[PDB]
This record gives structure tokens, sequence and C-alpha cells, in this order.
């Protein structure tokens, strides 16, 4: 069933508030993030963890990249993130006390699954899967499984699997943080409340649907797009580009906003759409400065901006949609939504398939 | 200011690469051998290596990572300087901060080094080309490339010499940590020395590549493919083509077409791929097959020892002897540099800085 939506992909984008909130709920006990909701081996395994090794592919790899910022900053555990089809065949070294974390919607992704199998002959303390399908090879073969509650996906692009993977990784960050005393019980509580507030913010984000539909006409004759973000939002930009590419077949590519200097300024002219995410954080002034460079070349700026910075965002002839995105934990998820909607509508404009067979 | 008889500074710089490579090795040899007298204190304390850089130097770092983990067996991470600079990061115990930069003045990289002094690194090392640069001055050890001066728009000899310095570093650290036998150090040392002739063999393709570049005249996209070591080499290729021809060139790890990158392939789409003589040939060949079935125009730079297994109707194949893990990454970069130069000339774009 599409539940009245025009396409399954659009239904799934609209299930995200429920999905996000179901994922959080499953790890709570009395509204607090609880270690008791995890498998009971989990704690011993986390006490031994000194390094976290995230392996995944595609959208799940983009989630992992986002999570590394959170893990290092809040849990203070070093984190590396690697593409499964590369680590699988590479002759790598495993830090002592390394936890192997895989991320997968289906739990059957070949390269990820085979990276897990290889890891069992290496120096890891153990494995954890962030997965959506219980009773999948990845869940069975890992020591512990944190389950997302995304339900099933028929959209060509994954939507709710990505946001729920982000939320699971945020919850994991706080569990680790607490166990290793990286955060006070009061910080844990403040960031837990921020995760709970995601549902309302995601729903707000979904309000931009109609305006994003109107904007998407701009893309009908376009064969390139550039996505921009910094920090946590770089991987969010990469995920946005992946959706656009995957279902509209536009050559969409993401760049960390600080790196335009060398490569991508060259590509920007007056026919080039630039989609950027401009959050309420420490790096606003850098980002506005990077955006200026791009504006200077005639790029068509399409900006999704947190309401708290919109007054500071002024570019002649840009398009600016504003929203409340919250802080470090919520904003990466919230800003994803517009990008999913963008890719949905541009796909319709191009007449490409949004749903799978 | 001399073009040395070449038509452009960039062409000249491409052709200085044999000299620059060999000069970079020389400055780190002692009687043709990797010795430490040519600091040993830090490397002893180093348990993890953190490479920080941007653009081309970052792509050199990404290649070196494969080497360092495989041969030196030291865990290594590479990060883009403008991100690590502002990120709340955690430093593993025993981490060596390694920066890479031609000028030694790159703001993001320089500030990352300054930030690192307040963190838990055992010390720093530069891989730099300008002695008396902030990065040289402020690092504990410097490993000098001998790239001379660049005036081309795209960096050519900065990149190859950075790779060679990083290979040398790998072997130094490997010896000191006893990760390889003296006989393996000797053999890989010979491999680096052999680069000069292999790079000269590659420069002979200049004319053929000129004929090929004809294909790119009306193209606005290109995809670059590589696996393992050769993925960052593909990224470097893409960076050059984009930077000087303004084509929308993008590199992908050949294992990850199985997402969107396959959707972008049609029959008017050049696919530039590096095909080395390594264990991954079978999977690279499968990857190329799928790209081929969707109408991609394959353009393949291929090691001679595997050219017999490369058979695609309507593809363009240039073969060369590229050697093994240390030399081939540097050898395969040469044709991609040459490609971007010629394509730029075909697009009427500029190859040289004013």
């Amino acid at each position: 069933s599409k539940d009245g939506y025009k396409h399954y992909m659009l239904k799934e984008i609209y299930e995200q508030p429920e999905a996000v909130s179901n994922t959080i709920l499953a790890s709570l006990a009395d509204g607090e993030i609880s270690l008791d909701s995890f498998d009971k081996r989990a704690k011993e395994l986390f006490e031994k963890t000194k390094h976290i090794c995230i392996v995944a592919c595609g959208t799940s790899y983009n989630a992992g990249m986002t999570a590394k910022y959170w893990i290092e900053k809040y849990a203070k555990v070093p984190c590396s993130v690697e593409i499964a089809s590369e680590i699988r065949y590479r002759d790598n070294v495993v830090v002592d006390g390394s936890l192997f974390v895989s991320i997968s919607q289906s739990g059957e992704t070949a390269d990820t699954l085979e990276s897990l199998r290889k890891s069992k002959k290496q120096n890891y303390v153990g494995s954890m899967c962030i997965c959506n399908v219980p009773n999948s090879s990845l869940v069975r073969e890992s020591d512990i499984a944190f389950m997302t509650k995304a339900g099933v996906e028929i959209g060509v692009a994954s939507t709710k699997a990505f946001t729920t993977q982000l939320v699971a990784l945020a919850i994991f960050t706080l569990v680790i943080a607490k166990l290793k005393n990286s955060l006070t019980d009061q910080q844990i509580a403040k960031y837990t409340e921020e995760l709970k507030n995601i549902r309302a913010l995601v729903m707000g984000a979904l309000k931009l649907d109609t305006e994003i539909d109107q904007i998407s006409e701009y893309f009908s004759d376009k064969e390139h797009t550039i996505f921009l973000g910094r920090g946590l939002y770089y991987p969010i930009a990469i995920e946005g580009a992946l959706k656009l590419k995957e279902i509209s077949y536009i050559h969409a590519e993401a760049y960390p906003s600080g790196e335009l200097k060398h490569g991508p300024l060259a590509l920007v002219d007056k026919n080039m759409p630039i989609v950027a995410v401009v959050p309420n954080d420490e790096l606003l002034d850098k980002t506005l400065s990077n955006l200026q460079e791009v504006h200077a070349r005639g790029g068509k700026l399409i900006l999704f901006v947190d309401k708290a910075v919109k007054e500071r965002v002024n570019f002649d002839n840009s398009i600016v949609l504003e929203l409340d995105a919250g802080h470090d934990f919520s904003a990466p998820v919230v800003f994803t939504i517009p990008l999913q909607l963008l890719s949905y509508h541009v796909a319709i404009i191009k007449g490409t398939d949004v749903d799978q067979p």
C-alpha cells in the first residue's frame, strides 16, 4: 500500500517522523537512553572499545561519515569510516580495542558482509551491526545488533533508512559517551531531549514540500548540480547528491565547502545549480564566505538555511528556504528531508522512476 | 621563467618529472640505500599516522595510506585540512601529525598543524617543497620534495614527488619498526629507483594521448575509475581534467558503481580507467564490463602484463610498463596529466598561470 501517496518514495519520506520516533523509542526506558535495552554483551564490548571502525556502502556509508563527527566530539572515541568494497580487499591494520561497526538496511550487502567476515580473523574486540532487517546475515554474524525501525523501502532511493541510521548512530554515541564518562548525566539528558525533538522538526521540514516542488522546475534542463556543506553537513550534502543522481540522473556532486578553491570553482557558471545546507553553527561565516566565492561565478544558489541564520543570508537572485533544524544531533537529519524532497520532485520533472519494480 | 623550449610551462613540468622524482629519492638516500641518518626518536614513538592536507596533496595522502598500512603496518588516517581544522577530533596515542604541502603556506594545513600542537600528537612532520616555509619551520621533521617551481595551472610534479617522498617515508618507518626484512626494503628501494625510466616510457604516449583527447571536444562529463591504490590516482586525474579543461570529471571507486554512478553512464560518456597489474584485475574487469554494457566509451591505461586480458569492443587502450605497488601509482598519473593537458588545449582553455 502507498497509503494515499502518489509514489512509495513519497510515502517513505513522509513516514520519517514515525520512523525516527520508533527508532528512539526502542532504546528508551522511562524516557532515558538505556544500556539495558541493548544485548547484555554490549556493555563489556563497549568497555573494551578504544576505536570504532565503521564499514558500509552507499547511503549507509554517508550515515557513518556523519556519525564520526558525533562520536569523536561527544563520545571522544576515535572513529574511522571506510567504504566496504575497498576495505574488503585492502591490506589494513587494526588498532587494539577496535570495534567493527557495519551499517546496512538489508543486512545482506555483499561487501559489508564480507568485511565483517574478514574482521573475525583480525584484531577487533567485536562487531556491531546497525541494521533494519532482523534475522539477516549481518545481524546473525555480528556480536550485537542495534535495529532501526524503518520498516520496508520500495523507493529506488533510500530515505527513511538513512535518517533512522543517523538516529541509531546518535543514540549509540550517547550510550558510549555515558559508559566512558565522556559526558555528564545532565548533558546526556539534554542531548537525549534533542533526539526526541527531531520528530517535530522533521515534520516542519516536510512542510517545504510545495515550495520544493515549485523550485524543482529550475532543474528540468540541467545536467549538473553541485551540493555544498561543511562539517557534519558535508556528508549530508553527499547524501543529497547521491539521491539526485540516483533518481534524476543529473550529474550531482558534493564538495566540502572549504575545498572549492582547488577543484569545483572551475565548473561553476551561470547554468549551474548550487544546493547548500547552511546551519546554525560555529562555521557560518566561513560558509557564507565560501558561498560568496561561488556566487561570484554566477552559480544559482538554492539554500536550505536554519531560521536563526536567515537574516545573515543575503545573495542577489538566490532561492532561500528556511527551517528550524535544531543542533548537532537533530540538524543533520532535518536538513536531509528537503534534499530528499528535491530529488523526488526533480525526478518527476525528468520523468524518471522513483519507485522500484 | 624559462619554458626550456616546451610550448607551455605545464608541458615542461610534466616532462621534468623524471628529474624531480630522481632528485627527491636522491636527497633521501645514503649510498643508494634507505638509511635513517638521512627524528628516529619520533618514528619509534609513532603508533598511528594522521595525514592532513588539501586538494592534490590530499590525494597523495590517500594513496600513501595504502602503502603505510600494508608495508609499514602502521595505522593511518587521512583528512582534508579544512574539515579537520574546525572539527572536534580525538587524537589516538602516539599519533604523528603529517602535513603535505608544496608551498608550506597552505592556510588550512598550516592552521591544522598549529592546532595540533595543543593536542596529543607525539610530534609533526612536513612533506614540503619550499624550505623556509611556515610548515617546515613549525614541524619537527621535514621531508623535502625536489619539485622546483610550478607555473602550470594544475600541479604535476608536486604530486608525483609527494608520492615518492611518501613511499620513502613508508620504507623508513618500515625498517625502523621492522615491518619488512632488509631484503624487502632493498627490493622496494630498487622499485622506487626504477620509477624514472618507467615515467620516461609513459611520457612517450604524449602523441597517442593527443589523438585520443580529440574525443573530449564536445564532452561536459567524464568518469574516472580506479580501485585500491588507484582510486586516489583516479581522483587526481579527475581533479586535473576538471581544473584545466573545466569538464565535469568525477572519480569513483570501481567497486561502487553499483549505486548512482552507473545511472550517469550513457553512450556519450567517456570512462577513463587505470588498469594495473595486481590481484584486483578480475573484479576491475567485471566493473568495466558493466560500465561497457551501458554504452560507455572506455579509455583504458593498462599495464602491459595484463593488456592481453583487456578486450572491449570500441574502447581505446594505451599500454605501459608501470611496475608494482610503489611505482605504478606514480607511472599511471603521467598519462592522466598528459590527457588533461591536451584536452585543455582542445577546449581552448589555459594551462599556464599568468
